[PDB]
């Protein structure tokens, strides 16, 4: 009798969501177009009794820092309607699907910091020229700790080989897709 | 010349935050009664050039998703006034300090999920019994794959012990302060 919101996150009763809805996402629902049921789904792990939101980092990392006190999953099975994902830029997936992509690609060692800069305003520059579709560069930067090595977040090799071509002290045919493992080493405010 | 913003993370030269002050926190800083330049430091590190904050993990990670596109930084050392942290509960310091501090709490196996109900229960009837000052228990949570255990987030071991104090099925004795580097291991959607 137990859902989770696939938004959200919140679980509450099938009883309480046919209530009261989502404490957290009607209004979203409302302008979707959407029932709340059909927004949650019986197939979910990884309960979290949260009782501070502002506060936990358990929240920041769920996305649920915005959200009311109650119980939360972790992970929540199934598809959010088109509908509601269309009105949400922000949105991604509690099923573990539509994740990070970063790719590590080697460089010029002391070029680095440079070479943000240089393709920072590049994107920039193609974002200005270019018509509806942009290049899917969505990021991307150094660290100080790991020389010879700049990290393009694009979801296809593709475009940041397309980004970086003649672009000069990128050695655009040695990268590596950064397994999720390795990411939280990748970007911690304070390395070794 | 340059400088980065200690609330925001964006990085522009001292002459734009002397212009323009900051893009994102302004409105914050008029409030607060402070000047842009005291809350931003000459020392930072790990340059973002960030593209497309409403898509990006690494904007989503570094709370820079709801802020303007441009150059961000990972590390940003200082301390932000007093009158500026006491506006913002979301505020997490960029500098790595105030950082998560969760507890892995053994406890009867198979009682993980019913632990996380009955805690979250305990807290909300805590709240409402106590007064201005509440056990700064920030949230519970259970993972299935993890057996045996439930994860406290709390800033110190006494009020974790205070909380589980005199409940069933907890062995509040046997606990261990989770290494940040165990973290994402912890609250990745799927797990093995
Ligand atoms: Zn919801
Ligand atoms: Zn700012």
């Amino acid at each position: 009798s137990e859902r989770a919101c696939m938004l959200c996150g919140i679980v509450q009763t099938t009883n309480e969501f046919n209530r009261d809805g989502c404490p957290n996402c009607q209004g979203i629902f409302e302008e979707a177009g959407v029932s709340t049921m059909e927004c949650t789904s019986p197939s979910f792990e990884g309960l979290v009794g949260m009782c501070k939101p502002t506060k936990s980092w358990v929240a920041k990392w769920l996305s649920v820092d915005h959200s009311i006190a109650g119980m939360y999953a972790i992970k929540v099975d199934g598809r959010l309607p088109a509908e509601v994902v269309e009105l949400l830029p922000h949105y991604k997936p509690r099923d573990g699907s539509g994740s990070a992509t970063i790719w590590g690609v080697r460089c010029r060692p002391g070029k680095e910091k440079e070479l943000i800069r240089k393709l920072l305003k590049k994107k920039f520059n193609l974002d200005r020229a270019m018509g509806k579709k942009k290049l899917k560069i969505l990021s991307i930067f150094q660290r100080d700790n790991y020389t010879g090595r700049i990290y393009i977040e694009a979801p296809k090799q593709s475009v940041i080989e397309k980004f970086c071509n003649g672009v000069p002290d990128i050695y655009i045919s040695q990268k590596l897709l950064i397994p999720v493992q390795e990411l939280p080493l990748l970007l911690k405010p304070n390395l070794e």
